[PDB]
């Protein structure tokens, strides 16, 4: 599923991400835009052989099991394919674990480089939430 900007904002708000660990909703929308272009089916393979999955590009090195990342962890206790569904619940629940692990949203490279320090509220402007 390729979400619209405001559609994803409302889905994330419903799933409890607005101000989660102090990160306003626009941070989460900006991160999803630049990680996946709002596409739940996005996958990208990393140089270490791990793969990033879904709207928030969650890495199989630590967070999910894809059966082909030897020696990796599955800290969200989910198959990575669950992160590709049209229902963003699994991605949101895993992201809440990631952002709580001490490094905040710096775990998302695209957030650090393209959202952090910008006017992230622009990402939810005009949306009916
Ligand atoms: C929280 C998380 O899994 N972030 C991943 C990061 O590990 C990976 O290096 C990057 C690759 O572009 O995508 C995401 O930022
Ligand atoms: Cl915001
Ligand atoms: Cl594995
Ligand atoms: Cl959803
Ligand atoms: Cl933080
Ligand atoms: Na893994």
């Amino acid at each position: 599923k390729v979400f619209g900007r405001c559609e994803l904002a409302a889905a994330m708000k419903r799933h409890g991400l607005d101000n989660y660990r102090g990160y306003s909703l626009g941070n989460w929308v900006c991160a999803a835009k630049f990680e996946s272009n709002f596409n739940t089916q996005a996958t990208n393979r990393n140089t270490d052989g791990s793969t990033d999955y879904g709207i928030l590009q969650i890495n199989s090195r630590w967070w999910c099991n894809d059966g082909r990342t030897p020696g990796s962890r599955n800290l969200c206790n989910i198959p990575c394919s669950a992160l590709l569904s049209s229902d963003i619940t699994a991605s949101v629940n895993c992201a809440k674990k990631i952002v709580s692990d001490g490094n905040g949203m710096n775990a998302w490279v695209a957030w650090r480089n393209r959202c952090k320090g910008t006017d992230v509220q622009a990402w939810i402007r005009g949306c009916r939430l």
